[PDB]
Formats: structure tokens, sequence, C-alpha cells
């Protein structure tokens, strides 16, 4: 409830609406972050929606989604606190540029833990209709685990230049012409994908020509030393119609996925 219940440790990343710092909890030292975001300029409105949705964010209660702990307001520098649970491992993001920088593929092992991961933690997110799957919006923690972290709360000046300027790598062909959880397979798709090539399915210089692109439905095959099994899997989810794409269900019935692929805590 109170800013003095933590200490801040130190800044471990300054978001695009404010600063996520890495803090420990006073009474059990418990390692944690928060989110710093500045309402200062908003109104009574943004901030009621701004409410609700720390609200939904509080009732998320799963082993493969960051864990949400804590609210937090000092109204003197006018700044509301969002604490979450640490994520040690950091983003994908970085576990992916690290594999560009050192030319060196990530083992299928770990494709196949957020593969069965991140389609839990869509199941979750299906069943209780911010779920925007970009390598920078998932993330380890020290066991093997991952996580949705998909921090839209956050989002005007830095929100239009960011819809704006940003590439839509992993935007489907349906939502390029509502609510489709099968629009989501394919986000996941096009990430496992980048997670294996190392770079997205569907790559342009321009918009216009992305869209023609992702409308071919054509791109390489993910590298050899990944199984057929797995390039057929995400191929499937790449695919063009909707209703070819796998389920959340008929995802965790492929042999692939393991127990050990889980999350353990």
């Amino acid at each position: 409830s109170r800013a003095e219940d933590y200490e801040v440790l130190y800044t471990i990343g300054t978001g695009s609406y404010g600063r996520c710092q890495k803090i420990r909890r006073k009474s059990d030292g418990k390692i944690l972050v928060w989110k710093e975001l500045d309402y200062g300029s908003m109104t009574e409105a943004e901030k009621q929606m701004l409410v609700s949705e720390v609200n939904l964010l509080r009732e998320l209660k799963h082993p493969n989604i960051v864990r949400y702990y804590d609210r937090i307001i000092d109204r003197t520098n006018t700044t509301l606190y969002i604490v979450m649970e640490y994520c040690e491992g950091g983003d994908l993001a970085s576990v992916i540029t690290k594999g560009t920088k050192e030319r060196q593929y990530l083992d299928e092992e770990f494709v196949l833990r957020v593969m069965t991961q991140l389609t839990l933690a869509l199941k979750e997110c299906h069943r209780r209709s911010h779920r925007d799957l970009k390598p920078a919006n998932v993330f380890l923690d020290g066991k093997q685990n991952v996580k949705l972290g998909d921090f839209g709360l956050a989002r005007h000046d830095t929100s239009f230049a960011k819809a704006f300027v940003g590439t839509p790598y992993y935007m489907s062909p349906e939502q390029m012409n509502s609510y489709n959880e099968k629009s989501d397979i394919w986000s996941l798709g096009c990430l496992l994908y980048e997670l294996c090539a190392l770079m997205p399915p569907f790559t342009a210089f321009s918009q216009k020509e992305l869209a023609g692109k992702i409308r071919e439905g054509k791109f390489r095959r993910i590298p050899y030393r990944y199984s057929d099994e797995l390039n057929e899997i995400i191929t499937r989810m790449l695919n063009l119609k909707d209703y070819h794409r796998p389920s959340v269900e008929e995802i965790l019935e492929n042999p692939l996925i393991l127990e050990h692929h889980h999350h353990h805590h």
C-alpha cells in the first residue's frame, strides 16, 4: 500500500511510459519490480479506465502470466507504481538479439517451452474474455518458466508514434482487413518462427510491401536444425485461413509437447 514498504535497488529499463525498477519488499526481502507511471497529465476519465485495467490485471492468476502484486500511489509526484513479479531471465527480444550477435540458434527444447507455456497463457487470456505477442512482452524467470507480460495499460504522443512508426510484423491477414482467438495463434506462430529463424516470417521496408507479403502467406522454412514436426506446427499457425490454424487445445495435443516443457515453480 505504501512506497516506503519497498526499496528501489536500481532502474532496469526506462519504458516508453515510465521507468521499470527492480525493488525489494522490506517485510521479507522479496525481490520484485514496479512500473512507474506519471498520471499527472491524465483526465479523471483516463484514470478511471486506467483503474478498470489495473483491476482486470489484478484478476489474472496464472503461472505463465506475469504476476501482479500491488498498487501504490504517490500523489506528491503524481506517480502510480505497479508492483510485479521479477523475471530474472529478461525478455525474449534480448534472447533473440543474443542469438543474432553470437550467431547461434536457440535449442529446440527452448522453443517447445515457449510454445507450450505461451499457449497456456493465451488459453487463460481467452478464458477471461492486452495479449500482444511480441518478444519484448514475453519474459523468462530463473526456473525455465515463460511468462506473458503485455503491459498495454501504460498506453498519447508516445503512443501515437509507437502505433505509427512501428512495424506490425505479427499482423494476421484477418486483422489487416474484431476479437478472433485464431488471430492470436498467428501471432504466436510469428513469435515462435522468429525464435527459430531469428527473424520474423514476413519482413519489408514498407507496411504496404509487408501487407502484400503477409497476404501471400509465404515464408522460408525455419532452419533445418529444427525438426519437421516443429516446422509443421509453426507453419500451421501461420496458415492464411484462421480456421486452418490449430486451436490452443490442438496445439497442446501435439506429441512434441511434454510435461517438462510446462512451468515448474
